[PDB]
This record gives structure tokens, C-alpha cells and sequence, in this order.
């Protein structure tokens, strides 16, 4: 059980609002930087068209879902006109050949074809913009997660404010990178939307079953989420599913389209405990009011890593002691 928090003063609550809103303005991309991502797509499409005529490239992921950061990886989906589907298409061979085509591009570095994962991709670094780029073939389920999240973000501005706040919180606690043992940005976003669907009154519906009645400020909702996932939610009798309103029985997070995909499947237990521990601290920092008269930056007070995680690193027992990423032993690392 947790220690109760004192009541919220309208002043401190007004400050929590500004912090949640600033998490969006400070770290979402500008319109010029989004246009720069579009220009990258156009010039890759023309370059690949030389060796794969009919190529069509589309941006998905953080680039288009309305929750991406600056310096987020640019995720590209590749299709070929006349090839309605990838049925029969040898994706590995295509990815490998694509990698060799891109090595002749003067603006790209560290071309890397990866066929390990479920979906093979080509990875490379783009110098003109300092972004990592991932090209995959016919990744339509990814483009559907994007269209779904993009729809929720446009229903209420508080959706984007909160998802960005969550994104800053997890990134600052070092618990928001799936490749290193923790949970992905997508997972933490689903936890946000799910909390908003379950809030009484609801802030967002379940678009997979089909109005502004919730009048709580973003600050109230942010702390509400921290108290929701720290005090009430039963993490192993209920499944975090934005798919529908009714509570689903068996951290478990269900992908709204791939219903066999549990986003928390690869979670250890000292990471699960480390994650929960970060939320309990956030509950304290954001819920318990010298502030504001001796702190030059409010961001640095609320998102202090030495307070949210108590000066401890994220566990990485699974991880290569050289790269720090999961997925391979210490012998086969780049
Ligand atoms: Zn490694």
C-alpha cells in the first residue's frame, strides 16, 4: 500500500498543466522538420525507383502517428506497384538487394540489412538530417496502428499532451526502449489511451466499436494515470486492451490488431519492478507540492532521473555487455 497524498492546490495544479503541455511543445517536431521528413521520403522513392520500378514509399510509426519526437527514427513502408501484396514475394532477398542499392547513395551511411526479426528491414543513417531510417516491405499492420493512434490524437488535445508527457517520463526513467529490455513507446501510449477510455467520464471512446464530457485538466489526468496504474489496476487479472470498453481477463498489453501480440511479453521481473518503482516516484513528485522560487527549470525538477529512479540504472541482465541491446549473445555482436 502507498502513502496518501495531500490535497491539490489550484496553484500547483496550474503548474502541472504547464509541464504536461510543455512536454508536447518542447519535444514534438516542428512543421519544417516534418516537411523535411517528407522530402527524405520523396528522394528515397526516386532513388529506389531506379532499381525497383514502381516503388512507393510511405511514412508510418512516430513520423505520422502524432506522438513522435525530434530525432525519432524515420519508419518507411515500401510497396511496388503491380504487387498488391507480399504473397510469394521473397522479402529477405528483396531487403538484401535493396541494401546493396542504397550503398551507392552518397548521403547514407552504415547500410544494414536485418533479416533476424519477424519483419526484415533495411537500416541506415541519413547525414543530411541526422536520422536513422528503417525501410520495411509491406508493413500494413504498422500503418494501421499509425492510423488508429493518429485518430485518437485528433479527438482531444489532452490525448497528445498526455502521450508526450508519458513519453518524456519513460524516456527520462530509462524504461522506454524495448530493444534494451523495457517497453516500447507504443506500449506506454496504449496505457495512456486505455486509461482515458476507462476514466469516468471517458475522455476518448473505443474507435473500434463505432463526447468531450470529461472536463479534467491535463494535470489532473496525468497524476490520475500515475495513481491509476499504482493503486488500482490489477496487472494480472486484467489486460490493458484499448480494443473495447469491457474489461478483458487474462504486465500484459494487447495489440489492438494483432490480438496474439502481447507488448509486455518480453518483460523481466526486476524490470517490471523497476518500472512500477518509477511510477510510484512520479506519483510522489507530481502529486506532492521552495517550488517555484528556487528552481530555474520545472522540467528538471519533475523529470529528475536521480529522483524518479533513485540514481539507479535500468536493469540490463538480458543485454549484451558490449552493446547493451537484447537479441544476441556476446559473440555475434557488431
Ligand atoms: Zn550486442
Amino acid at each position: 500500500q502507498l502513502e496518501p497524498l495531500p490535497p491539490l492546490t489550484p496553484k500547483f495544479l496550474n503548474i502541472l498543466d504547464q509541464v504536461c503541455i510543455q512536454c508536447y511543445k518542447d519535444f514534438s517536431p516542428t512543421i519544417i522538420e516534418d516537411q523535411a521528413r517528407e522530402h527524405i521520403r520523396q528522394n528515397l522513392e526516386s532513388f529506389i525507383r531506379q532499381d525497383f520500378p514502381g516503388t512507393k514509399l510511405s511514412l508510418f510509426g512516430s513520423s505520422k502517428n502524432g506522438f513522435g519526437f525530434k530525432q525519432s527514427d524515420l519508419a518507411v513502408c515500401m510497396t511496388i506497384n503491380g504487387l498488391e501484396t507480399a504473397e510469394g514475394l521473397d522479402c529477405v532477398r528483396t531487403i538484401e538487394e535493396l541494401a546493396r542499392v542504397l550503398r551507392k547513395h552518397s548521403g547514407l551511411r552504415n547500410i544494414l540489412p536485418i533479416t533476424t526479426a519477424k519483419v526484415p528491414i533495411v537500416k541506415f543513417f541519413h547525414l543530411r538530417s541526422g536520422l536513422e531510417v528503417d525501410i520495411s516491405l509491406y508493413n500494413t499492420l504498422a500503418l494501421h496502428n499509425t492510423r488508429l493512434l493518429s485518430a485518437y490524437s485528433a479527438i482531444d488535445p489532452r490525448v497528445k499532451y498526455l502521450c508526450y508527457t508519458m513519453k518524456v517520463f519513460t524516456k527520462m526513467c530509462d524504461i522506454g526502449d524495448a530493444s534494451r529490455g523495457s517497453l516500447s513507446s507504443y506500449a506506454y501510449t496504449l496505457m495512456v489511451l486505455y486509461f482515458l477510455q476507462q476514466r469516468n467520464p471517458p475522455v476518448i471512446p473505443v474507435l473500434q466499436e463505432i463526447c468531450g464530457k470529461n472536463t479534467e485538466s491535463v494535470g489532473q489526468l496525468w497524476l490520475g494515470l500515475l495513481r491509476f496504474y499504482t493503486e488500482e489496476f490489477d496487472f494480472k487479472e486484467h489486460v490493458i486492451s484499448i480494443r473495447r470498453k469491457s474489461l478483458l481477463t487474462t504486465i500484459v498489453i494487447e495489440d489492438p490488431f494483432d490480438l496474439n501480440h502481447n507488448l509486455g511479453a518480453g518483460l523481466s521481473r526486476k524490470m517490471t519492478n523497476f518500472i512500477m518503482k518509477a511510477f510510484i516516484n512520479g506519483r510522489r513528485v507530481f502529486g506532492i507540492p521552495g517550488f517555484p522560487k528556487d528552481y530555474p527549470s520545472k522540467m528538471e525538477y519533475f523529470f529528475d532521473p536521480d529522483v524518479l529512479t533513485e540514481g539507479e540504472l535500468a536493469p540490463n541482465d538480458r543485454c549484451c555487455r558490449i552493446c547493451g541491446k537484447i537479441g544476441h549473445f556476446m559473440k555475434d555482436c557488431p
